[PDB]
């Protein structure tokens, strides 16, 4: 399913993300955005062969198992593919877990480079929340 903006952000906020760990929803759609144009079934494979799954780009090195990542973890303890589903639970849930892990969204190569810094709350203007 590809979201639309307002959609998504409902969705992330009826899921608990908006102020998750302090940060705003608008900082969740951004990195949606630039990680998946609002794709769940985005992928994308990564240089050391892990891939990089749905909306937020979760990746198969530590996160989900894949079945094809040698010496991987699967600390969300769920199947790569339930990332890519038109409903993002699963992808939040996670989402939840990776941004408690000490590094906050800087886990996220595309927030910490296109949405960090940036005025986000524009990703939510206009929005009924
Ligand atoms: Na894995």
């Amino acid at each position: 399913k590809v979201f639309g903006r307002c959609e998504l952000a409902a969705a992330m906020k009826r899921h608990g993300l908006d102020n998750y760990r302090g940060y705003s929803l608008g900082n969740w759609v951004c990195a949606a955005k630039f990680e998946s144009n609002f794709n769940t079934q985005a992928t994308n494979r990564n240089t050391d062969g892990s891939t990089d799954y749905g909306i937020l780009q979760i990746n198969s090195r530590w996160w989900c198992n894949d079945g094809r990542t040698p010496g991987s973890r699967n600390l969300c303890n769920i199947p790569c593919s339930a990332l890519l589903s038109s409903d993002i639970t699963a992808s939040v849930n996670c989402a939840k877990k990776i941004v408690s892990d000490g590094n906050g969204m800087n886990a996220w190569v595309a927030w910490r480079n296109r949405c960090k810094g940036t005025d986000v709350q524009a990703w939510i203007r206009g929005c009924r929340l």
